[PDB]
């Protein structure tokens, strides 16, 4: 198996529109949650979320191209450009065939779907946009990114809800490990802060309804948590075969070493009580990496701030790491960014890789009183200096997908 | 690398609701195209398609469960049950963790999206169904199938438009090859015959507009083709590690041996003129299989019946196989079933595997006068007896995804 290193990172999030701003935000416990402005949410059960602010796609994309793509693609393409520039990776006719793209999303172009359905009902099917399909479908993020960057290698798209970005990075990792690509632009993206998305997640009673105090709604592991807080954005990584990376003197953040996927085959949205699947995902990600649980330094938890997830995940971490679970640092950055759904795995992988390189872990803000069963060190309040030798990123998404990614310092 | 054999097949299509009926239909050149009945298409530019007929999900699924899932999931779960029964694969607590699910789709639960958006606009967001999200998202096919069958292994979902089902099978193939699963229930599904889907594809001028003669609208490689004809359904394969399959005396249709993915990085919906990406996908699928082009016996073409695809694909086959391209059989089963989008790769993989085991290839019906550039043997009119030692299945989907799967007789 080829070794795979992370050579570039890009991010557009509710707390920063660049890698630097995003990381600084995480280090300062920046809060990206606030009242919804992208649409009139006055008639919604949840009226706040984590929106990307001060972002203009036309600053980075050709005007006509930007006009012909949805926001979820704006994020993916722009975050990918960031990653490529960060990596200083030059893509030309000579290496284009060995560089692919794998960007996942959970819902894709919902905005287009809503706008077009509204048109269909009001003006008739003949008035619908001829660009509806190529702007709406989930794989457009990967497709448009490849066209923008000139990547002609494997181009795929994983749609596994909250785990979309993690599965994308994991699958890209395999492509490089198995020699099907020398480099992969991968991660996740989501721009689902829309009336229908909010209506659906609110109806399912999945979203926090703390409209009176949006700044403290997202509180992973806290006893008073009442649902996740949606966010939007994209996180992208450049995974590269070690020899190729070294040959060009690539910047190296760390090495990706493990990936595991399991399924509870229990319930479509509710996690299994004993957290068996999540436990196995963590245990197998470690086995895939040839690492013992005691080697883990930090875990960027899924920690969505829902009653069921946070305690089940804590149980899984404790079952997978044993007593060592109490000797590591765990934190949910969703406390600051909100749950980016398909994009969560992307920006969280970015945060995890940065932690490995910076020896600093982001906090779980808003955590005041954790449930008795959420008794680990969740790095509450402020970021903390810590030697991060091995770090995991968890994604336990709706649909029953349990995914864990493992990274470690490059040596 | 572990060897992977196909031990089970399932299919729900416009020409048959079971593996047996689907194959018999293909062998008889059965036409599954007709006027739309699932909705009033009187105001649509295209008013026909390939619908699944006489299918009642409640005949195979628990009533409450069936009610809580969209048609694209009905197809996936039921076709998967078919495949498992065909394979005689018993899934229990002892092997559940080594059996996963990977079912792709191109659009997922569009029907739910349309019904709910209509409700939102007419009654307000508070009236939207609490089950909107878990019935609409693409990964629900894989998730619900895992729950129904008890599969606790890797559960993923590839959404790459026309290539969704092929990428799903290809990715599942890698999981078994690399030891991450002993068996995988994989394929594709689609149930996008809806007002909005038709409005979008018609607006893009992608669909055939031969409303006066629907039975002969889908005519791959024919000089008078004018767009694809949408179909719905699902095709599922059971991929299994060879030793495990032999140990239980599994039925073996053939061996999966190759998978390749490339990207034109050219246009989001239009194929590159020289068909370079498609050529490389075919060439690399063969290299992945350790097979020379001269070994190919049959190719189940993507052949969507669009002006651009059919000629570009023919060019790609000729560029990849050389003179041998004129000595093989090529056929597009979409001529009979229509283009199932995300489900196309699934039912076409089913047809390809059956061809290997039956030594018979399905025809490209409706083909009367092929363009001068579409000069291969497309098995027009009727099925034909032919020794099928090696067979490929092509999927060149919107988004720039070029995928080729390779199968061969098990020896």
């Amino acid at each position: 198996k080829k070794r795979v290193v992370v050579t570039g990172l890009g991010a557009i999030t509710p707390i920063g529109n660049t890698l630097q701003d995003y990381w600084q935000g995480l280090m300062e416990g920046r809060n990206g949650i606030g009242p919804i402005t992208r649409f009139d949410a006055s008639d919604q059960a949840c009226r706040f979320g984590g929106e990307v602010k001060d972002f203009d796609a036309t600053q980075f994309l050709d005007r006509k191209e930007a006009k012909r793509m949805d926001r979820f693609c704006h994020f993916a393409v722009c975050a990918s450009q960031q990653a490529i520039n960060d990596a200083k990776l030059v893509i030309n006719e000579l290496n284009a065939d060995e560089i692919g793209v794998l960007i996942g999303t959970g819902i894709g172009g919902l905005k287009v779907l809503e706008d077009q359905q509204t048109i269909l009902l009001d003006k008739g099917p003949s008035r619908c946009s001829p660009f509806m399909i190529p702007m709406m479908i989930a794989n457009m993020a990967s497709g448009l990114t490849a066209i923008n960057l000139g990547a002609k290698g494997p181009n795929n798209c994983t749609v596994t809800a909250c785990a979309a970005g993690s599965n994308a990075i994991g699958d890209a990792f395999r492509l490089v490990q198995n020699g099907y690509a020398k480099a992969m632009i991968c991660g996740g993206t989501e721009a689902a802060i829309t009336p229908l998305s909010y209506a659906g997640f609110a109806s399912a009673r999945a979203l926090s309804f703390r409209n009176d105090d949006p700044l403290h709604a997202s509180r992973p592991f806290d006893k008073d948590r009442d649902g996740f807080v949606m966010g939007e954005g994209s996180g992208i990584l450049i995974l590269e075969e070690l020899e190729s990376a070294l040959a060009r003197g690539a910047k190296i953040y760390g090495e990706m070493v493990g990936y595991a996927m399991t399924c509870d085959a229990y319930h479509i949205t509710a996690p299994v009580p004993d957290g068996r699947g999540a436990t196995r995902a963590i245990a197998w990600a470690l086995k895939d990496s040839g690492l013992k649980p005691e080697m883990v330094s930090y875990i960027n938890a899924h920690g969505t701030s829902t009653p069921a997830n946070d305690v089940t995940e804590t149980r899984a971490i404790k079952q997978a790491l044993g007593n060592h679970a109490y000797n590591i640092a765990v934190s949910s950055t969703k406390s600051m960014t909100g749950h980016l759904l398909g994009g969560s795995g992307g920006i969280e992988a970015v945060a995890t890789v940065m932690a490995i390189a910076e020896d600093k872990v982001p906090p779980t803000i808003n955590l005041e009183n954790p449930d008795p069963e959420c008794d680990l060190d969740y790095v509450p309040g402020q970021s903390r200096a810590l030697i991060v030798d091995v770090a995991l990123s968890n994604s336990f998404g709706f649909g029953g997908h349990n995914v864990t990614l493992a990274f470690k310092k490059y040596q």
